[PDB]
C-alpha cells in the first residue's frame, strides 16, 4: 500500500507534466503519437488493478489531442475520476497548466 | 525552477524502472512491440526539450531489451546510468533492480 501510493503520486507528477508540455498546436502526427503513448500507458501501468481500470476509463474518456490546454484538462479530469473511485478529494482543475511547471519553459 | 527540473525527472525515473520492473517474466510478441513503441514514444514526449533530444538518441543507441522484465529492468538502469554518466553523477548499482522497484502490488 506505501509503495503502491509512492508509484502512483511519482507517476501522476511525470503524467499532468507531460500532458503540459505538449504543444498548443500539435501536428497530426504529434496528435497521434499523444493518442498511441495513452493507450499504451494505460496497458502498462505498474499495477494491475490500476491498469485494468485505466484502460477502462480512457475508453469512456479518450484522450483530447488538439492542443495542451485540452490535454492537460483531460488529464486533470481523468485523474479526478481516480479521486473519485478512490474516495478522495476533487482537484480543481482550474490551475492544472500552472500547477505542473517543468522547470524547462 | 531548476528545482522543478528536478523533480519531474525524479518522478519519472521511480514512474519509469517501475514500469519496467513488472513487465512479464514472458512477455508475448504483442506485449514485446507494444513496451518497444512505448520507449519510443516515452523518449520523444519527455517534458524538457534536450532531456527528450538527448534521450531519444540514447534509446537508439541502446535500444531497449524487451524479452523479460529481468531483461528490461537491467535496460532501464543501464540507459539511467547513461544519463547519470551525462550528467555527472554517480552510476547506480544495477544488481538488485527488479527488488529496488517492486510494485508493492
Ligand atoms: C494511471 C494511474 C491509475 C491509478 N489507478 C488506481 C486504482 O485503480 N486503484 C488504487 O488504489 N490506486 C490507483 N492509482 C493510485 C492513486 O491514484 C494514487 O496515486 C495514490 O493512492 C496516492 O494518492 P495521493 O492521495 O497521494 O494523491 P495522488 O492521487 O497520487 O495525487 C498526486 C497529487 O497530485 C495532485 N492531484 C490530485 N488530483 C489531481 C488532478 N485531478 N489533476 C492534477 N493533479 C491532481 C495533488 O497535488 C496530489 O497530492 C493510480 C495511479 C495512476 C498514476
Ligand atoms: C528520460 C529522462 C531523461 C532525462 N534527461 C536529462 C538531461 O538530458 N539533462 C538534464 O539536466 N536532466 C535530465 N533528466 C533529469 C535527471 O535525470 C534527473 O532526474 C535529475 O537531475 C534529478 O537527479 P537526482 O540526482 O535527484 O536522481 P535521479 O537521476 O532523478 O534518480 C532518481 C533516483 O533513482 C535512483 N537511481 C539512480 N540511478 C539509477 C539507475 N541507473 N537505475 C535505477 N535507479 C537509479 C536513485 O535512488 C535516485 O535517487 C532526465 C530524466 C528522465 C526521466
Amino acid at each position: 500500500d506505501k509503495v503502491k501510493k509512492e508509484v502512483g503520486r511519482a507517476s501522476w507528477k511525470y503524467f499532468h507534466t507531460l500532458l503540459a508540455r505538449f504543444p498548443d498546436e500539435p501536428t497530426p502526427e504529434e496528435r497521434e503519437k499523444l493518442h498511441t503513448f495513452i493507450g499504451l500507458y494505460a496497458e502498462l501501468y505498474p499495477c494491475g488493478e490500476c491498469s485494468y481500470h485505466f484502460v477502462k476509463l480512457i475508453e469512456k474518456y479518450p484522450v483530447q489531442t488538439s492542443s495542451r490546454t485540452a490535454a492537460a484538462m483531460w488529464g486533470c479530469h481523468i485523474h479526478n475520476k481516480v479521486n473519485e473511485y478512490l474516495k478522495k478529494d476533487i482537484y480543481d482543475c482550474a490551475t492544472i497548466l500552472e500547477d505542473y511547471d517543468c522547470g524547462c519553459s
